[PDB]
């Protein structure tokens, strides 16, 4: 009955340095799912599913 | 009955430096799903599904 | 009845330095799922499934 | 009834330096699931399944 | 007699990302010389002295 | 008599990522010379002295 | 008489990632010379002295 | 008479990752010379003295 939060962190990203030097980056997709290059991502979910970088081929029900 | 939040963080991204030097970046998609290049993203969901970089091939019900 | 959080961390990423030098990066997908290059990702889920870099081939029910 | 958290850490990644020099990186997927290159990832799940880098071939029910 | 320069670089700085988070930065100088915080500086000198971040206490001739 | 330069580099800095998190940075100088924090600096000198981060106490001739 | 330079490098710095987390950084100088924190520095000198991070106490001639 | 340089390197630094976590860094100088923290430095000198991190107490001629 006396919750006291103070300077708390939940789902936090900080202090990120990235260098990426490429000559050729190619993605070829035929009927599927491709996720590429996810950087410095943060989230908080309450009462639900939390997905960040999810690829599902297909759902053929 | 006495929740006291103070300087709390939930789903936070800060301090991000990114350099990307590419000569050729190509994406070719035929009937699928492609997600590429997600940087410095933050969210908070209450009572729901929270997705950031999600690719689903297809839903053929 | 007297929860007192103070400077706590849950699902936190900080202080990350990355260099990536490639000449050719290629992804070829035919009806599947490919996830590539997930860096500096943090999340917190309450009452749900938490996935970061998940690839599912397909769901043929 | 008197939980007192102080400077605690749960699912935390910090102080990570990575260099990756490649001439050719290729992924070829035909109807499966491929996950590649997951770095500096942290999460905390309460009352749910927590997966980071999971690849499932397919679910044919 | 046939100098042919092509895409040459001399005194060049490029691709620099910097983050600096400080709570207190102080400089106290009494009769001296202080240089602080020189970032991403480039020069080319022909037939002369080239100095970038030089501090000389004093010249009492 | 047929100098042919092509894509040459002399005094070059590139691809630099820096993070600096400090609580207190102090410099106290009394009659001297202090140089601090020189990052990503490049120069080319022809027929002269080339100094980057030089501190001389004093010159009492 | 047929110098042919091609993709040559002289005094070059590239691909540098640095993280520095300090609580207290102090410099106290009384009549001397202090150099601190020189990162990712490159130079080329022709027919002269080349110094990068040089500290001289004093020159009392 | 037919010098042919090709993809040569002279005074080159590349691919450097550094993390430094300190609680207290102090320098106290009284009439001397202190050099501290030189990282990822490259130079090329022709017909001259090349010094990188040199500290001289004093020159009392
Ligand atoms: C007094 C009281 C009772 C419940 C209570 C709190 C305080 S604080 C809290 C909470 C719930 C979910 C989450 N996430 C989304 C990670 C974080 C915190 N609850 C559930
Ligand atoms: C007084 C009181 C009681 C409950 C309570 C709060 C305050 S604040 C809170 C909460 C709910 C969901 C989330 N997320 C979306 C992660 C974060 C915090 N609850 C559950
Ligand atoms: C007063 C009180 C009672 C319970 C309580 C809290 C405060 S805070 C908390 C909690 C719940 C889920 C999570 N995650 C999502 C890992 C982290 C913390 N509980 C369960
Ligand atoms: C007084 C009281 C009662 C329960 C209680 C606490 C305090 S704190 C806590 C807790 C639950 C889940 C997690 N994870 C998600 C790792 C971390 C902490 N519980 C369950
Ligand atoms: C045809 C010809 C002859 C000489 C010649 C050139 C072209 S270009 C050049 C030169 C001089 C100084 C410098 N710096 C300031 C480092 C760089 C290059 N020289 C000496
Ligand atoms: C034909 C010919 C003759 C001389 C000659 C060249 C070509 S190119 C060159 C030169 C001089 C100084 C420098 N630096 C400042 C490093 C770089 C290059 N020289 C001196
Ligand atoms: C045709 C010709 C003849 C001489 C010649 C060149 C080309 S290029 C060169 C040279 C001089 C100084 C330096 N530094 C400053 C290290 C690097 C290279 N030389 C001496
Ligand atoms: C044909 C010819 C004659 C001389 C000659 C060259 C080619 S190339 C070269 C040279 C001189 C100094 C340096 N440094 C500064 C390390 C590097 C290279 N020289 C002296």
């Amino acid at each position: 009955v006396l919750y006291v939060g103070s300077k708390t962190k939940e789902g936090v990203v900080h202090g990120v340095a990235t260098v990426a030097e490429k000559t050729k980056e190619q993605v070829t997709n035929v009927g599927g799912a491709v996720v590429t290059g996810v950087t410095a991502v943060a989230q908080k979910t309450v009462e639900g599913a939390g997905s960040i970088a999810a690829a599902t081929g297909f759902v053929k029900k």
